[PDB]
């Protein structure tokens, strides 16, 4: 008899790598990108 109060009203989007809490979703999904090993034209041209 543990039924009753239930609702996914409160939502929180917390990254995985950095584990930073955000406000919206689109903000996170896109952010996650930042975590991509291998960036061309970064530290040195070649
Ligand atoms: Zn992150």
């Amino acid at each position: 008899g543990s039924s009753g109060s239930s609702g996914q009203k409160e939502k929180c989007f917390k990254c995985n790598k950095c584990e930073k809490t955000f406000s919206c979703s689109k903000y996170l999904t896109q952010h996650e990108r930042i975590h991509t090993r291998g960036v061309k034209s970064g530290p040195s041209s070649g």
